[PDB]
């Protein structure tokens, strides 16, 4: 079938067997082998013997470290350059730029970069050719959702990163028995390089191989194709995640008649032996891992975590929105992580779990800033930056998009149907940001089609989870800002459209805000714990009780509506305000962004919305 073999690439094989691939996986393998250049070829296997040699060998080529003091936990320090997401670097690309963003009025789109086929093909082959020499390229064949499942989806990635290989075992299904049960179906193509072929150009900074200046993250829907080049930052190079399981699927989505969010999933039980199962959508670093792992202080009430950052959901039969969790693990934040923020975190954490930027204490274990545990005397620290740190510095001792990477099954509160491939039933949908003043605690919409604009209307301060700094507060509809995968107006419409379905038995939809400040400037919400006071509200409206007051904005809970025993201190009059002067301005901005953003892809429902809005405030 070759005149000079030079296709063929079996004797580069150190693990596996091309023969044993499926006919369009080994073509994906062997036509990027041909055209990046690795020196091996690895097909994982998932096993932990693969997992051991991983790990032994990031540990001898000086990119990770053992954290001695817990039960297999590992510590991995990164270039400072390559610490969160670039959405200024994330495309899209389409035939139509209208099918990606919809054509602004004035400005540029923030609702994504579309970017053409042409101009991609010019980027795609100036980073690639050659982009792994000396390196393995590592096949990672990995499921989105429990494995076998119908609604699962399953991937090929291809990388050169052993980092990657790692996180993938961790937050995905990935393995042997992905092969066996793809078959001859259809994947989702991933590839992604650090760009740094062998030998090195330029040194390395803590060992970690990027390649910032080349750094691109692109998504061709139409070819369900994710390509990531110049990124180890999770975000970027693990590709079922952010890039398939959101920026693709929601465009699946939109065409299957399901929906792909960024949402945690928990269950939560009454005293009275009742359960409900909720969604929440806040932006990244505000607060869904916190939310969806919570330990209540209210007693009588538990909550179970069926997923803390993205939910595929779906109308059954019967009517019901049916949330599955796709991912495997947790990637969660690791400053402000305490024994009292979030105990059911700290018990995660602590074996088989793998650390990327924060500190490491003499001793073996780890350090961030909130962490609220002294350290024994004689006890340094090392901060991320790999140098001696010390309390009275002004460098923090962990970057503030630091991460955990651990397994699902290990958190304590794992909900006994994280695995259904059926689904839980979600009866609940909430949103909410970074707001220091105006928004109120919590509030209820007045219908499914209000809900739908208080998603659209959606604004919070800026994190360290992108590139945007200064705190200035954004736009950040249904906190999916950073991750359409197709016209935000269109996703107004399909979300609209649930209300059509028949027999539909549509949510309620709640927004709330846990960082509005005094005029002193801090907290008057103390939150986390403290959060299932609000959630047992939300959960009498659910069944329907006589507890909520109408404002201009929505229903908020009644005097006295609220258990608020043992706090009292809580000033209720500036939790609740409602000031005439700061929502006249929001709607504005509001209306200025959605009239140049979405421009003539809005939908009327959510024009009409905005207009009732305006009206209800001009009344007060
Ligand atoms: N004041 C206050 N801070 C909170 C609360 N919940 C979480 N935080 C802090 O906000 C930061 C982000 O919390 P996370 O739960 O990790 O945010 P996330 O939504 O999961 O972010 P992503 O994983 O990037 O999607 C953490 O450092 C928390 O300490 C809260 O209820 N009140
Ligand atoms: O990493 C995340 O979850 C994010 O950036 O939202
Ligand atoms: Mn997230
Ligand atoms: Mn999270
Ligand atoms: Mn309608």
């Amino acid at each position: 079938p070759q005149l000079h073999n030079g296709l063929d690439f079996s004797a580069k094989v150190i693990q596996g067997s091309l023969d044993s691939l499926p006919q369009e996986v080994r073509k994906f393998v062997e036509g990027n082998a041909q055209l990046c250049q690795p020196e091996y070829i690895h097909i994982c296997d998932g096993s932990e013997e693969e997992y051991g040699r991983l790990l032994a060998h990031m540990q001898e080529e000086g990119v990770i470290r053992k954290l001695k003091k817990y039960d297999n936990c590992w510590l991995a320090l990164t270039d400072p350059r390559d610490v969160a997401r670039i959405e200024s670097k994330t495309v899209i690309i389409t035939q139509e730029q209208r099918d990606t963003v919809p054509i602004p009025k004035s400005g540029q789109s923030q609702l994504g970069r579309w970017m053409s086929e042409e101009d991609f093909e010019k980027a795609f082959n100036a980073r690639f050719p050659g982009c792994m020499k000396g390196r393995t390229m590592y096949v990672i064949p990995f499921s989105m959702g429990p494995l076998g499942s119908p609604l699962a989806k399953i991937g090929i990635e291809l990388t050169d990163s052993p980092y990657v290989v790692a996180s993938m075992r961790i937050m995905t299904r990935m393995g042997t028995s992905v092969l066996e049960a793809l078959g001859d179906g259809e994947f989702i193509k991933c590839l992604h390089s650090v760009g740094c072929p062998l030998p090195l150009k330029k040194p390395l900074v803590n060992n970690w191989a990027c390649n910032p200046e080349l750094t691109l993250i692109a998504h061709l829907p139409d070819r369900r194709e994710i390509i990531s080049f110049g990124s180890g930052y999770g975000g970027n190079s693990l590709l079922g995640k952010k890039c398939f399981a959101l920026r693709i699927a929601s465009r699946l989505a939109k065409e299957e008649g399901w929906l792909a969010e960024h949402m945690l999933i928990l269950g939560i039980t009454n005293p009275e032996g009742k359960k409900k199962y909720l969604a929440a959508a806040f932006p990244s670093a505000c607060g869904k891992t916190n939310l969806a792992m919570m330990n209540p202080t209210l007693p009588g009430w538990k909550v179970e975590c069926v997923g803390d950052d993205i939910a595929w959901m779906k109308f059954d039969a019967q009517g019901n929105l049916r949330a599955i969790n796709p991912e495997n693990g947790f990637f969660g934040v690791a400053p402000g992580t305490s024994v009292k923020t979030n105990p059911n975190a700290i018990k995660t954490i602590q074996k088989n779990t793998i650390f990327t930027n924060v500190a490491e204490t003499s001793d073996g274990g780890v350090y961030w800033e909130g962490i609220d545990e002294p350290l024994a005397p004689g006890v340094t620290i090392t901060s991320w930056k790999n140098k001696e740190w010390r309390p009275q510095d002004e460098e923090p001792c962990a970057h503030p998009n630091s991460r955990f990477c651990t397994p699902a099954s290990q958190c304590p509160i794992i909900d006994p149907a994280w695995e259904s491939p059926e689904g839980v039933p979600i009866e609940g949908i909430i949103f909410g940001g970074r707001r220091p003043a105006g928004v109120p605690l919590v509030y209820e919409a007045l219908s499914w089609q209000h809900g739908v604009f208080v998603g659209a209307a959606m604004r919070s301060e800026a994190t360290a989870a992108a590139e945007h700094k200064g705190k200035v507060i954004m736009h950040d509809p249904f906190a999916m800002r950073p991750f359409f995968g197709y016209n935000f107006g269109k996703y107004l419409a399909h979300w609209l459209s649930m209300a059509h379905r028949p027999a539909a038995k549509l949510p309620k939809i709640f927004h709330v805000n846990w960082f509005r400040k005094d005029k002193n400037g801090k907290f008057l919400w103390p939150g986390f714990g403290e959060n299932s006071r609000v959630l047992e509200w939300m959960f009498g409206r659910i069944e329907g009780e006589d507890s909520a007051k109408l404002t201009p904005i929505g229903y908020v809970p009644k005097e006295d509506a609220l258990n608020l025993k043992g706090l009292g201190d809580v000033n209720v009059e500036e939790l609740f305000g409602i000031s005439k002067e700061f929502w006249e301005k929001e709607v504005e901005e509001i209306d200025k962004y959605l009239e140049d953003q979405v421009n003539a892809d809005l939908p009327y429902e959510i024009e009409r919305e905005l207009r009732a809005l305006k009206q209800r405030i001009s009344q007060m």
